[PDB]
């Protein structure tokens, strides 16, 4: 069982506190949307005291490490994103970290306990001190990075040298490409140490089990239609058989897409060329494919990595990246039944 | 047939003069590649004036439309990059714009004269001139921007109010989206006068027949590997037959690629959902479609329409576009033997 003494909550800011800080698309949702996060955080924090837990609630702005030290367990109260940021700030992978899905008609909060523990979290801390439920360590990204002119200073978007250890890890995933949506980015790909190999695409995603869910299902899932398509041309195309049906077509399609996604404590990364370009002065290879270890030299004029959406890197000409996953990288989490 | 006696050559700016306005990624291949392209563009001009034909040579920064006026015919001497910047300023559909690939080994050159017209341009003045060619008006798309906190001014990326039309037309896409990579888009998507749809996804990509081959075929085309998993998934889930081997894959492959690529001529819009989110919270419709009219709401934070990757509208929330094709919009090309 798991009783901790002392919980950090790291709370969202919502769309009411930003604009805080009528048309037609906000206020009246907006303030409703607000209200529902506010009531579930109290329902949280008077919980958590209710068991003799004491408890900091805080803002972005204040979740720091220091707070996180003082804790025996970090509490992300929001969605995914939530869980995203607080998991930021934990690097030891004996730290519980646990998501609350604070507005479940609008969050996923995939990483976020059972909703029914919005409302019920008594029932989730009884669990807790039973011991029913399993911890889950969830594998994480460490970057690297080395070479010429590189900057290796964090920036928090929400506002020749050898290889250096970058302050966060991936819990999703590392992107990679030039700042302008419009710009090609262009670099040099090593995976499990082999040869050297020049892309130009719109970038790269490299994520965990934990990440093909998230950004990486949607740069590789195939469309039901697509699928429709592909079956429909192998008729024609050598007449291969089989009745092209509304029920099997969705099935293949949903075969095709649960190979996307993998255990979130096996440590490899699934690395996509996102939108690579052909033609004939370019050639790419593989779109996809798993590796312990990724090698990126960027040749981009302006780029940046980016960390879970949430911490950027500069990563221009010169710069050299190397991404692997370490066991004490590991993210502790929990599972509870619903 | 057909001969200018006035000829506009707009020539694209070379890497060489780019850092002149070593390491190891540059210099040796840069200067070489800057003798090729100063060569090609030499040989250009020679062949026009030894036909006696009036020429003003210019680079970007004096490409204006006084020149596009006072020229019988634009000669964009570059890449597809240079045929789009002289589309940008030729908005008569009968003014010819013609494209030269002036650096073939590392010019893919689409909108351009086949490959040996690069240094046998007298033989393509004499076939105009003998009207061994062939007129492609290039169906192109043109932009409208009405609602609330507009900004309706151009930005060149290369360095409540009613509809008013945008002062650049498409020749390949507009893309929509925010400008920070990692920061999914939203905003609500009617096609074709139908009802209105949320969409959250990395953007929208609205292409022309033209556009159809550039990044929209790389959003869209799938890798021969899915083919491939998609194909033996048939087989297990319910016997497909057929003997699926190397030969068919790529076949069957290559037959759904080509039907993402349409004529330029054609008056339609091929518009793409960049990476849709669907998951629980959020739902999506089709991935893909042709249409004649898209209209686009944007709810977005800071965000931006692009056009052909060279110019930039704002668009965010309160901003409402509608994409359309006009044929006043043509582009005058021409189609030589090879
Ligand atoms: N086109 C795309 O698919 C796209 C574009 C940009 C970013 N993303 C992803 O969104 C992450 C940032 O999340 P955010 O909440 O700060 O912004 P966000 O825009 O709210 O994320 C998009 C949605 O993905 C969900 N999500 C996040 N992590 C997930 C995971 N590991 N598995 C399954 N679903 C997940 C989020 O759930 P909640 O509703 O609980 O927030 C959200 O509904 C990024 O790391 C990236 O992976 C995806
Ligand atoms: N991931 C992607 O596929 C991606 C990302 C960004 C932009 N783009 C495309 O690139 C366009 C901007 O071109 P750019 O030259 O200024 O930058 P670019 O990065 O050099 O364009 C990428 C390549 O596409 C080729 N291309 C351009 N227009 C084409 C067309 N209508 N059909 C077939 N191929 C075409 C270009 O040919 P050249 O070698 O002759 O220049 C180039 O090889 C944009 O309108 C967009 O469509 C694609
Ligand atoms: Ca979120
Ligand atoms: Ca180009």
């Amino acid at each position: 069982g798991f009783r901790p003494s002392r919980v950090v909550v790291v709370a969202k800011t919502t769309r009411y506190e930003f604009e805080q800080q009528l048309k037609g698309s906000s206020y009246s949702g907006l303030l409703e949307r607000h209200h529902i996060h506010t009531k579930n955080v109290e329902h949280i924090i008077d919980s958590l005291r209710n068991e003799g837990i004491e408890v900091r609630l805080v803002k972005r702005r204040e979740y720091d490490e220091e707070t996180v030290r003082w804790a025996d367990a970090v509490i992300a109260a929001g969605g995914d994103g939530t869980m995203l940021l607080a998991a930021s700030k934990v690097l030891d992978r004996l730290k519980p970290v646990i998501g609350v899905n604070t507005d479940p008609e609008r969050s996923e909060g995939h990483l976020c306990l059972p909703v029914r523990y919005t409302h019920s979290f008594p029932e989730a801390l009884q669990k807790f001190y039973r011991g029913e439920f399993r911890w889950l360590w969830r594998q994480r990204i460490r970057l690297y990075l080395e070479g010429t002119g590189i900057n290796p200073v964090p920036v928090d978007l929400h506002e020749a040298s050898g290889p250096q250890l970058l302050p966060v890890r991936a819990l999703n995933e590392v992107f990679i490409g030039e700042s302008l949506s419009s710009r090609a980015s262009y670099y040099e790909i090593s995976v499990d140490d082999g040869p050297w190999e020049k892309q130009k695409s719109s970038g790269l995603n490299l994520c965990t089990g934990t990440g093909s869910k998230a950004w990486s299902f949607n740069i590789n899932r195939v469309a039901t239609q697509a699928v429709e398509d592909v079956l429909n041309i192998a008729k024609r195309q050598g007449n291969l058989s089989l009745p092209l049906n509304r029920e099997l077509v969705e099935k293949v399609t949903n075969e095709y897409n649960e190979s996307l996604l993998y255990s979130p404590e096996e440590p490899k990364i699934l690395f996509s060329i996102r939108e690579p370009i052909a033609n004939r002065v370019f050639s790419s290879s593989r779109q996809r494919c798993f590796s312990s270890k990724v090698c990126v030299r960027s040749r981009c004029w302006d780029a940046c990595m980016v960390v879970d959406g949430g911490t950027s890197f500069e990563f221009n000409d010169g710069a050299i990246a190397s991404m692997m996953i370490n066991k004490e990288d590991e993210l502790r989490t929990v599972l509870l039944e619903q």
